[PDB]
């Protein structure tokens, strides 16, 4: 009925069908919705998560060519807070199951899921089988 | 003005930027058009052109999640004929620049563009730079 502001929030580094097949379900949780999608820094990924490939122009100049993407926030912030979500208007944070038990005690959480064995990492591999070890 | 009907082909494995921002450019090449996006069958392709990583479900269940593409034809002729431009009321074939001479002289040629170094294969030679050779 009503639009209905949803984010989800990620690296989205080396963009891959996993990271678009949860985007999709993040737009699809109601019928009529604003994506925001919010990409980390290089800096905090760095530092909290580990090492991340592509900059941040690069994430986000990818991630504006997905059609379930209504809204970048690029850098976002590395933690959610209420206020956050105030500033943007956002009803729900959509992310894959605590740092969201507040979220969830406020009616705001959207869970979403992960697909296994869709990434880039993954076709590098499927490349290299082609030359057996021996 | 009136709808354009635009044609753009590939394989399209493992999608990168460099292929978002070719079907972006096709997209816009009038004010309002429809985008199909013709993907190559797995066999003509290594018959034809090499080695493909991704095979045709793949390569377009990928192409589904672009918000420029509006139809897809999968799989698609591997040489594009006037009958099946009749078939599918197409306007232009999109490509970057003679197998498509037919197509200019019948005023249903437009160029696009190659953006290089975007690609997946790319990537991976940035993340092994960071292990130095000794
Ligand atoms: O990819 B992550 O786990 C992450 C980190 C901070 C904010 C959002 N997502
Ligand atoms: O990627 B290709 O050069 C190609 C081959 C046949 C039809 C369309 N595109």
């Amino acid at each position: 009925s009503k639009n209905v502001v949803i984010y989800a929030d990620g690296v989205y580094d080396m963009l891959h069908l996993g990271h678009m097949k949860q985007l999709e379900q993040a737009k699809k949780l109601f019928e009529n919705t604003t994506l925001i999608v919010g990409v980390t820094s290089d800096n905090e990924t760095k530092l909290f998560k580990g090492q991340v490939v592509q900059t941040l122009e690069e994430r986000t100049e990818t991630l504006k060519h997905i059609r379930w993407v209504d809204e970048i926030i690029s850098p976002c912030p590395w933690v959610v807070t209420p206020e956050f979500l105030e500033k943007y208007k956002i009803d729900y944070v959509a992310h894959d199951d605590d740092i969201y038990a507040w979220l969830k005690r406020a009616g705001k959480f959207k869970a979403t899921q992960r697909t296994e064995g869709v990434s880039t990492t993954d076709l590098i591999v499927r490349i290299l089988k082609n030359y057996e070890d021996y």
